[PDB]
């Protein structure tokens, strides 16, 4: 009751020993500022009228949300102030942003505000996404800086606005869950050194693209529907929202796929601020996520908005994919 757990102090007494400037904590202490902030306007969106859109579509094409603007704009703002970055990559912006010398910090984050803009006036669950690199020039900050491999990421996560709100946060030993207390308005540690189960018996992918995919792809699913051993096949779950089928995906084991197909090469999602997050959080778990061909951890960008195929979650249903694409390659 009286000794709380706080993300802050979690960190904090994290890298005691790593000592550190802690710029870091001030980081996440100002994203936390944001995720509640986001988490109050979505839980009364239809009252605030936050539902329908802002108009636009956005880098290589999407429609502006009015919960995408607001969310962008808080974020920004916590980072800034936060005084701990220097560039940052945002879903709704063209290009990344440069911070204010005077604020600058050694971080460079990229993120998604709000994810799952199809899910938001369903009131399906739907997050907030970030990746966050230390800045390895020593030139001016660019968006140069923003074009590291995921492989570079020194923490990452989402913000899962959900039936609870729930903050999950991977740094290098490993992933923990924090819940916010909706009364003191703190993320509290709720599960600790999270591990994905080694084999699930979940599959989540949008079959509306059967006519798309790929054969490897296609096999696999026939395999989770008719097992060769007669074993149970497995359930289907497809939430629509990122966020909230790989936390699924996390906590309960099994595999997500947003694969490339004969439209898109290279997938729908984002590799900077939707996909890298994501398969760090699921590599410090014990998982894996790959392209089909290539861990996603591994590539190294060209685009701040690239987009990139993802498979990822238990490592044997992620191997057994890879397994069937390397077969038919
Ligand atoms: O409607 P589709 O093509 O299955 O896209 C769903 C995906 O799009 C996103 O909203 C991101 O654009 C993700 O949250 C989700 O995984
Ligand atoms: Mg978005
Ligand atoms: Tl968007
Ligand atoms: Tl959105
Ligand atoms: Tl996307
Ligand atoms: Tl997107």
């Amino acid at each position: 009751d009286t000794n709380i757990v706080t993300l802050t102090r979690f960190v904090m007494e994290e890298g005691r020993k790593a000592r550190g400037t802690g710029e870091m904590t001030q980081l996440l202490n100002s994203l936390c500022t944001a995720v509640k902030a986001i988490s109050t306007a979505v839980r009364k969106a239809g009252i605030a009228h936050l539902y329908g859109i802002a108009g636009s579509t956005n880098v290589t094409g999407d429609q502006v949300k009015k919960l995408d603007v607001l969310s962008n704009d808080l974020v920004i703002n916590v980072l800034k102030s936060s005084f701990a970055t220097c560039v940052l990559v945002s879903e709704e912006d063209k290009n990344a942003i440069i911070v204010e010398p005077e604020k600058r910090g050694k971080y460079v984050v990229c993120f998604d505000p709000l994810d799952g803009s199809s899910n938001i006036d369903c009131l399906v669950s739907i997050g907030t996404i970030f990746g966050i690199y230390r800045k390895n020039s020593t030139d001016e900050p660019s968006e140069k800086d923003a074009l590291q491999p995921g492989r570079n990421l020194v923490a990452a996560g989402y913000a899962l606005y959900g039936s609870a709100t729930m903050l999950v946060l991977a740094m290098v030993n490993g992933v923990n869950c924090f819940m916010l207390d909706p009364a003191i308005g703190e993320f509290i540690l709720v599960d600790r050194d999270v591990k994905i189960k080694k084999k699930g018996s979940i599959y989540s992918i949008n079959e509306g693209y059967a006519k798309e995919f790929d054969p490897a792809i296609t096999e696999y699913i026939q395999r989770k529907k008719f097992p060769p051993d007669n074993s149970a096949p497995y359930g289907a779950r497809y939430v629509g929202s990122m966020v909230a089928d790989v936390h699924r995906t996390l906590v309960y084991g099994g595999i997500f796929m947003y694969p490339a197909n004969k439209k898109s090469p290279k997938g729908k999602l984002r590799l900077l601020y939707e996909c890298n997050p994501m398969a760090y959080v699921m590599e410090k778990a014990g998982g894996l996520a790959t392209t089909g061909k290539e861990a996603v951890l591994d590539i190294v960008p060209t685009d701040i908005h690239q987009r990139a195929p993802i498979i990822l979650g238990s490592p044997e249903d992620v191997t057994e994919l890879l397994e069937i694409y390397q077969k038919h390659a």
